C-alpha cells in the first residue's frame, strides 16, 4: 500500500482482502508476518559516545578550566618545542581531572540509559485486533501486528501502527500527534480519502500514525504499514531534544556556580594585586613583566584550584545513580534531573480510580425499583458473587439463588449494561485469565451481564473464549446500536441510541453515568414493566441507598442506569459538540443502579503513612462521588475512621463556591477532592503551586493528563492510559505505589550528596586560598608554586570529590519535613562551617610551612622575625648571620605545605559522608568509593614524592617518617574540628561503630608521642 490516504476504504480493504467485521485469518497473518516481519523498531543508540562526552564539557566551570589549560599551554611557549615533561606538565594535570570527571559522568549516564532501556521491555505493549480465530476483539502483542488486520484504537491508547481509518464508533475522534507533527493540539480525524498524493502528515486526516495517542473517541481501521515503514520509524533517527522545565534545584546550582565564578575571579585578581610590589625582584628574572607572568600564572592556577569543576560531573552522577536505583524498583524516569523533585515535594495529589485502587472492579451489588406507591416505595436489591473479571459468579436476591424469569427489570438492566458498553472481555490463554478490553467500569458491567444471563443462554459447550462475551452477544443481536453519545466528564454520562432489527419507530436510548447526575434528569421510574412518574421520596431513597453503598465496608463505586423511551431521530439531533449531548439525555426513566468494588492497593495504606512521616501531605483528586472518595480515604489512611471531614473533603462545586479565604484554607487543609473534572483537577494543582508548594501528581487516566503536566512531577501507572504516561515524568511499571516513597528518599539523598560535595569543596578550597593569603600577610616565602597548586587540585578536587556522589543515605532522611525551595542553597551555619574548616586548613598549611623553618630538627632554627623578613636576608645585614637566602627557597617547606594540604583535604573528605552524623556513627567504609579514591590520591602523592624523576618536576623533596608524623599531627585535628561542629549542629541546632574506634584510636595514640611548638609568634 503506497498511498493509503488517497484510496477509498473499500480499496484499502480489498488490497489485503480483509473484512472489518471478521478480520485477518491466521494463514494471512502468517504470510504477512513472513513478508513484513515484526512490528517493532530496532534498538538504536540513544546518545553517541562522542556526543555523551562532548555534553560533559558544556558547563561554565569546565569551560573556564579548558580556557585555563589553553592559557597554561600557550604561556609555556617560551621555547618552540624543546620540552615535553618539564614545561607542559601544568596543562596535562589540568586536563587529567577534566578527563576523569568526564569519564565518570559518561559511565554513570550510560549505565542509567542502559537500565532505562532494559526496563522499557518490562511489559510488552499490546494492541486490540479483530482476527478470524475469535469473533471478538482480542489483545495481541503490538509487535505481532502485520499490515492488513483490523485494529480498534479505543481512546486512551497509543496507536500501534500506521492505520488507515475505516469507521469511527464515537461521534468524533481527536488524536494527539505532537510526537510526529509537532502540533500541541488534538487533531480531528475522518474516514474520507484525501485527494493529495503528496500530502504532509498534517493533511492525512484519515490516517493514524504509530506512536501517537488518542485524545478522544473510539474508532477502528486497517493497518497499512508496520515496523520501519511507519512514519515514526522513518524519522526515528531525526528528532529534536526538549528540556522539560529546568528543575528548581538546577537553577539554584547554576546561579551558585556563577556567583562562585565571580567570587573566584575577584579572589584571583586580589592575589595578583597584593603581589604588585615584588615584581622587580631578581628572583623572577629581574624584570617587571617577568614577575607579572609568574603571578598571573599563580592567579590562574589558584582559579583552577579553587573552582569546583567537578560540580556538573557529580550532579550528573548523582542523577544517574538515582535513575538506576529507581529503575531497579521498576520506575522509568524520563529525564535525569526529575529524580530530585520528589525529594522536595510537599504535596502529593493522587487520582483515586486506577492509581490508589487496583482498578480491578467487579459489580458486587445492584438494585431495581420493586414498587412505588406515591409517598412509599420498595426496592429490589441483589448481590453478585465474584471479584474478578471471570463470568462465573452468581446473583443472589436475599442470599438465595435468583430464579430464571422472576424480575423483569433485570432484563432491562442487563440490556443497558450490555448495549451502553464500549469495553469487552478477553481470555488470555497464556495466563488463563479474563482481562478488560477498554475501561474497568464497562468491563465490570460486561462481566455482570455475563453473570446474570437474563435470557438463559446455554453455556455448556462454550470454550473459555466463547464464554467471555456470550450473553453480551445474545443481547446485542436483539437491537441495532445506531450511534453512541460518548462519555464526557462534564456531563458524567454516556448514551447509546438503539433501534430494532426489523424496521417496525421503536427506538430507545440507553444512558449510564454518575448516580446523582443521571437521577436529576430522570423524570420516570421503571417498576417491572410499568413506567410511573418519578417522585421525591423515591429520589431520596435511591440516593440514600447509593450513599449507604459508597460509605459502607465495601466502599462501592456506583453508577446509575436510565432509558430514554421517546428520543429524537438522528436527523433532528445536533451532535457537533459534546455540550449538546446532555440536551438529549433528558426526561429519562430510571431503571436501576450498580455498585462495583475496586479495592485499594495494599502498598498504599503503608506508603501514605510514610509520606505523612516525611512531612508530605497526600490529597485525593477524583471524579467519583464524595461518599466513596471519603470512604477510600479512610481505608487507606488519609482520614481517621472517625475523623470529622467537614472542612477537609470538598467537591468541585463546593470548592468553586468558596471565598478566597476559605478557598486558600482548603488547599492547605483539605485532603480529598471529589467530583472534579480534569480542568478542576489541574486547577487544584495550580492553586497548590500558587501557595508556593512543590506538587507531585499521580494518575492513570486521561482526566489526569492535564494535571500531570501542571505538577512539578507527574507519576503515571504502568497499567494506565498511554496519554497519562506521555504527560508524566516517572512511570511506575509494576504499579507499586510504595515506589513513590523510595523516589522521595532518593531525591532527598541526591540533595544531601550535592550538599556534602559543596561542603567538602568549599571548605577545602577556601583553605587553599587562606594559605596563600596568610603567607602573603605574614610575609613568609610562597608555600606553593602554580604546578603544586594544580597538583593539589588534581589530587583533592578529583575522584575524592566525585566519590561523594556515592554516599549512603542518612538514617533520619525520611523523618524530616521537606526542604523549602525558597530557602537559600547555603545556610549561614553552613557558611560558618565552611569558613571554620578553611581557616584551620590554611593556618595548618602555613604552620607546616613555617614549622620547618623555625622548629625543625633537620631544617634551620630561624626565628619569626628573620622568617617574616626573609627578603632582607643579606650577608651585610647585621641581624642575618648563620643563615642565607638559599634556605628560604628550599623545597622542603613547599613539600611540607603541599603534603599537609593534600592530607588535610583527604581527612576533610572523610568529614563529608554526612552533614551531622559523626564518623563513629557513619564510618568511612560506608562509602567504599571514597576510601578507594582517598587511597588512590595518597598513592599518587607518594608516587610523585619518591619516584626518581618526579620531585624535580614538582620542585619537591622526599620526606622522611619524622616529617610525615608532623604532617599527620597537623592534618588530623580537622577531623575533630568538624566533629565538634557536627556535635554543635546536632544538639544545639536540631550506637557508635566500635570496630572503627578500636582501629583509629591506636593510630591517634601512636601519632601523638611528643610536642614541638614554634618560637615567638608575634603577628600570629
Ligand atoms: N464509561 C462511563 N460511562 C458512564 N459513566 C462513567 C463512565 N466512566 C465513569 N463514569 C462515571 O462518571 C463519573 C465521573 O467521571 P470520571 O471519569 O472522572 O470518573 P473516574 O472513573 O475517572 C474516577 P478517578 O478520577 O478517580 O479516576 C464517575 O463517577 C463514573 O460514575
Ligand atoms: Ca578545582
Ligand atoms: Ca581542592
Ligand atoms: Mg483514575
Amino acid at each position: 500500500m503506497e498511498n493509503a490516504h488517497t484510496k477509498t476504504v473499500e480499496e484499502v480493504l480489498g488490497h489485503f482482502g480483509v473484512n472489518e467485521s471478521t478480520g485477518l485469518s491466521l494463514e494471512q497473518v502468517k504470510k504477512l508476518k513472513e513478508r513484513w516481519g515484526s512490528n517493532e523498531l530496532p534498538a538504536e543508540e540513544g546518545k553517541t559516545l562522542l556526543e555523551l562526552v562532548i555534553e560533559q564539557f558544556e558547563d561554565l566551570l569546565v569551560r573556564i578550566l579548558l580556557l585555563a589549560a589553553c592559557i597554561s599551554f600557550v604561556l609555556a611557549w617560551f621555547e618552540e618545542g624543546e620540552e615535553t615533561i618539564t614545561a607542559f606538565v601544568e596543562p596535562f594535570v589540568i586536563l587529567l581531572i577534566l578527563v576523569a570527571n568526564a569519564i565518570v559522568g559518561v559511565w554513570q549516564e550510560r549505565n542509567a540509559e542502559n537500565a532505562i532501556e532494559a526496563l522499557k521491555e518490562y511489559e510488552p505493549e499490546m494492541g486490540k485486533v479483530y482476527r478470524q480465530d475469535r469473533k471478538s476483539v482480542q489483545r495481541i502483542k503490538a509487535k505481532d501486528i502485520v499490515p492488513g488486520d483490523i485494529v480498534e484504537i479505543a481512546v486512551g491508547d497509543k496507536v500501534p501502527a500506521d492505520i488507515r481509518l475505516t469507521s469511527i464508533k464515537s461521534t468524533t475522534l481527536r488524536v494527539d500527534q505532537s510526537i510526529l507533527t509537532g502540533e500541541s493540539v488534538s487533531v480531528i480525524k475522518h474516514t474520507d480519502p484525501v485527494p493529495d498524493p503528496r500530502a504532509v502528515n498534517q493533511d492525512k486526516k484519515n490516517m493514524l500514525f504509530s506512536g501517537t495517542n488518542i485524545a478522544a473517541g473510539k474508532a477502528m481501521g486497517v493497518v497499512v504499514a508496520t515496523g520501519v515503514n511507519t512514519e515514526i520509524g522513518k524519522i526515528r533517527d531525526e528528532m529534536v531534544a526538549t528540556e522539560q522545565e529546568r528543575t528548581p534545584l538546577q537553577q539554584k546550582l547554576d546561579e551558585f556556580g556563577e556567583q562562585l565564578s565571580k567570587v573566584i575571579s575577584l579572589i584571583c585578581i586580589a592575589v595578583w594585586i597584593i603581589n604588585i610590589g615584588h615584581f622587580n625582584d631578581p628572583v623572577h628574572g629581574g624584570s617587571w613583566i617577568r614577575g607579572a607572568i609568574y603571578y598571573f600564572k599563580i592567579a590562574v592556577a589558584l582559579a583552577v584550584a579553587a573552582i569546583p569543576e567537578g560540580l556538573p560531573a557529580v550532579i550528573t552522577t548523582c542523577l544517574a545513580l538515582g535513575t538506576r536505583r529507581m529503575a531497579k524498583k521498576n520506575a522509568i524516569v524520563r529525564s535525569l534531573p526529575s529524580v530530585e523533585t520528589l525529594g522536595c515535594t510537599s504535596v502529593i495529589c493522587s487520582d483515586k480510580t486506577g492509581t490508589l485502587t487496583t482498578n480491578q472492579m467487579s459489580v458486587c451489588r445492584m438494585f431495581i425499583l420493586d414498587r412505588v406507591e406515591g409517598d412509599t416505595c420498595s426496592l429490589n436489591e441483589f448481590t453478585i458473587t465474584g471479584s474478578t473479571y471471570a463470568p462465573i459468579g452468581e446473583v443472589h436476591k436475599d442470599d438465595k439463588p435468583v430464579n430464571c424469569h422472576q424480575y423483569d427489570g433485570l432484563v432491562e438492566l442487563a440490556t443497558i449494561c450490555a448495549l451502553c458498553n464500549d469495553s469487552a472481555l478477553d481470555y488470555n490463554e497464556a495466563k488463563g485469565v479474563y482481562e478488560k478490553v477498554g475501561e474497568a467500569t464497562e468491563t465490570a458491567l460486561t462481566c455482570l451481564v455475563e453473570k446474570m444471563n437474563v435470557f438463559d443462554t446455554e453455556l455448556k459447550g462454550l470454550s473459555k473464549i466463547e464464554r467471555a462475551n456470550a450473553c453480551n452477544s445474545v443481547i446485542k443481536q436483539l437491537m441495532k446500536k445506531e450511534f453512541t453519545l460518548e462519555f464526557s466528564r462534564d456531563r458524567k454520562s454516556m448514551s447509546v441510541y438503539c433501534t430494532p432489527n426489523k424496521p417496525s419507530s421503536m427506538s430507545k436510548m440507553f444512558v449510564k453515568g454518575a448516580p446523582e447526575g443521571v437521577i436529576d434528569r430522570c423524570t420516570h421510574i421503571r417498576v417491572g414493566s410499568t413506567k410511573v412518574p418519578m417522585t421525591s421520596g423515591v429520589k431520596q431513597k435511591i440516593m440514600s441507598v447509593i450513599r449507604e453503598w459508597g460509605s459502607g465496608s465495601d466502599t462501592l463505586r456506583c453508577l446509575a442506569l436510565a432509558t430514554h423511551d421517546n428520543p429524537l431521530r438522528r436527523e433532528e439531533m445536533h451532535l457537533e459538540d459534546s455540550a449538546n449531548f446532555i440536551k438529549y439525555e433528558t426526561n429519562l426513566t430510571f431503571v436501576g443502579c450498580v455498585g462495583m468494588l475496586d479495592p485499594p492497593r495494599i502498598e498504599v495504606a503503608s506508603s501514605v503513612k510514610l509520606c505523612r512521616q516525611a512531612g508530605i501531605r497526600v490529597i485525593m483528586i477524583t471524579g467519583d462521588n464524595k461518599g466513596t472518595a471519603v470512604a477510600i480515604c479512610r481505608r487507606i489512611g488519609i482520614f481517621g475512621q472517625d475523623e470529622d471531614v467537614t472542612s477537609k473533603a470538598f467537591t468541585g462545586r463546593e470548592f468553586d463556591e468558596l471565598n478566597p479565604s476559605a478557598q486558600r484554607d482548603a488547599c492547605l487543609n483539605a485532603r480529598c477532592f471529589a467530583r472534579v473534572e480534569p480542568s478542576h483537577k489541574s486547577k487544584i494543582v495550580e492553586f497548590l503551586q500558587s501557595f508556593d508548594e512543590i506538587t507531585a501528581m499521580t494518575g492513570d487516566g486521561v482526566n489526569d493528563a492535564p494535571a500531570l503536566k501542571k505538577a512539578e512531577i507527574g507519576i503515571a501507572m504502568g497499567s494506565g492510559t498511554a496519554v497519562a504516561k506521555t504527560a508524566s515524568e516517572m512511570v511506575l511499571a509494576d504499579d507499586n505505589f510504595s515506589t513513590i516513597v523510595a523516589a522521595v528518599e532518593e531525591g532527598r539523598a541526591i540533595y544531601n550528596n550535592m550538599k556534602q560535595f559543596i561542603r567538602y569543596l568549599i571548605s577545602s578550597n577556601v583553605g587553599e586560598v587562606v594559605c596563600i593569603f596568610l603567607t602573603a600577610a605574614l610575609g613568609f616565602p610562597e608555600a606553593l608554586i602554580p604546578v603544586q597548586l594544580l597538583w593539589v587540585n588534581l589530587v583533592t578536587d578529583g575522584l575524592p570529590a566525585t566519590a561523594l556522589g556515592f554516599n549512603p543515605p542518612d538514617l533520619d532522611i525520611m523523618n524530616k519535613p521537606p526542604r523549602n525551595p525558597k530557602e537559600p542553597l547555603i545556610s549561614g551555619w553552613l557558611f560558618f562551617r565552611y569558613l571554620a574548616i578553611g581557616c584551620y586548613v590554611g593556618a595548618a598549611t602555613v604552620g607546616a610551612a613555617a614549622w620547618w623553618f623555625i622548629a625543625a630538627d633537620g631544617g634551620p632554627r630561624v626565628s619569626f622575625y628573620q622568617l617574616s623578613h626573609f627578603l632582607q636576608c643579606k650577608e651585610d645585614n647585621p641581624d642575618f648571620e648563620g643563615v642565607d637566602c638559599a634556605i628560604f627557597e628550599s623545597p622542603y617547606p613547599m613539600t611540607m605545605a603541599l603534603s599537609v594540604l593534600v592530607t588535610i583535604e583527604m581527612c576533610n573528605a572523610l568529614n563529608s559522608l554526612s552533614e551531622n552524623q559523626s564518623l563513629l556513627r557513619m564510618p568511612p567504609w560506608e562509602n567504599i568509593w571514597l576510601v578507594g579514591s582517598i587511597c588512590l590520591s595518597m598513592s599518587l602523592h607518594f608516587l610523585i614524592l619518591y619516584v626518581e624523576p618526579l620531585p624535580l618536576i614538582f620542585q619537591i623533596t622526599p620526606l622522611n617518617v619524622t616529617q610525615w608524623l608532623m604532617v599527620l599531627k597537623i592534618s588530623l585535628p580537622v577531623i575533630l574540628m568538624d566533629e565538634t561542629l557536627k556535635f554543635v549542629a546536632r544538639n544545639y541546632l536540631e550506637g557508635i561503630s566500635w570496630p572503627f574506634v578500636l582501629l583509629i584510636m591506636p593510630l591517634v595514640i601512636w601519632v601523638y608521642s611528643t610536642d614541638t611548638n614554634f618560637s615567638d609568634m608575634f603577628w600570629s
